[PDB]
Formats: structure tokens, sequence, C-alpha cells
């Protein structure tokens, strides 16, 4: 799953798109919920808010290592058959 790093300069943009809307504002920057995200595993090719994003900011997050078919089971779970 994704981080969103210090850089972010909180423009929202990222929020709206989300396929499965773990994305949210709080205390300073933009935060992801390391639970709900897939890095876009079973919507997009590529994870939706580095794409929107116009700063480069969102990264793969350390202590929140994934395997793809960890992301894949995420996105089953979530959205099913
Ligand atoms: S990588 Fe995809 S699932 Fe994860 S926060 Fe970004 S838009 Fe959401
Ligand atoms: S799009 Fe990038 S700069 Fe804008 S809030 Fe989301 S992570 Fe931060």
């Amino acid at each position: 799953a994704l981080l969103i790093t210090k850089k972010c300069i909180n423009c929202d943009m990222c929020e709206p798109e989300c396929p499965n809307e773990a994305i949210s504002m709080g205390d300073h920057i933009y935060e992801i919920n390391s639970d709900k995200c897939t890095e876009c595993v079973g919507h997009y090719e590529t994870p939706t808010c580095q794409k929107v994003c116009p700063i480069p900011n969102t990264i793969v997050k350390d202590p929140a290592h994934v395997e793809t078919e960890e992301q894949l089971w995420d996105k089953f779970v979530l959205m099913h058959h």
C-alpha cells in the first residue's frame, strides 16, 4: 500500500479518485489508510493517486510491504465476485 510523504501540498486532487476511498485529510497532510489501499490492483494499471498528483509525493511504503497477490486478495475481499 502507498503512503503520502511530507511533500504533500494538500490539493485534494487525489481524494475523489481512489477506488476504495482510503484517502482522507487529517492532522497535517493527506493520509492513506494502510488497510484500505490495494495500490489500485483490480481497478487501474497504475495507482490512481500517483496519477492525479501534481508533485510526485506518493511512494510505496516500507512499513506496509504487500505482495501483488496480497494486494489482490485485498481488492477481491473489498469488491468481491
Ligand atoms: S494507490 Fe489506489 S487504492 Fe491506494 S490510496 Fe492511491 S488511489 Fe487509493
Ligand atoms: S494529489 Fe498529491 S499533493 Fe495533492 S493531496 Fe494528494 S498526495 Fe498531496
